[PDB]
């Protein structure tokens, strides 16, 4: 079975600066994204670990969508250079042509006092590769989607994370 990684990249722009991002939309992503999004994310509840790099956490998703649940687990948090690595180790999209899709969430800060959030998407693939765009346009839909709702929060609530 031949093995392969298919590559997605997608860009997202923001008016709100790279470390009120971050500290927002990643690192109190938890606690935030359930609260503004119910009908998106129902909660975001940790399996293992202390909220860093190896912690896995079990996602379950609202009346927004047919609500199943997905597990992540943290590959990487640089703090520094606003980088969120983490990979999707049990959901609907794994199966045998599947095994796993690792993700890197990279904020890059813009020359007007916002941000670029740059999202890789990584599908690591067992024999045939059958990827259908539709899915891939579906799922930057709903990041975008949620990230919109993180902006306006974020300028309604201008003193919330800095």
């Amino acid at each position: 079975a031949m093995a392969g990684v298919f590559t997605y990249e997608t860009e997202f722009t923001s008016v709100i600066p790279p470390p009120r991002l971050f500290k927002a939309f990643i690192l109190d992503a938890d606690n935030l994204i359930p609260k503004i999004a119910p009908q998106a994310v129902k909660c975001a509840e940790i399996i293992e670990g202390d909220g860093g790099v190896g912690t896995i956490k079990k996602i379950t998703f609202g009346e927004g969508s047919w609500f199943g649940s997905v597990t992540h687990k943290i590959d990487g948090i640089d703090k520094e250079n606003f980088v969120y690595s983490y990979s999707l180790i049990e959901g609907d999209a794994l199966s045998d042509k599947i095994e796993k899709i690792s993700y890197e969430t990279k904020l890059v800060s813009s020359s007007d006092g916002g941000s670029i959030i740059k999202s890789t998407s990584n599908y690591h693939t067992k024999g045939d590769v059958e990827i259908k765009e539709e899915h891939v346009k579906a799922g930057k839909e709903k990041a975008s989607h949620l990230f919109k709702l993180v902006e306006g929060y974020l300028l309604a609530n201008p003193n919330e994370y800095c």
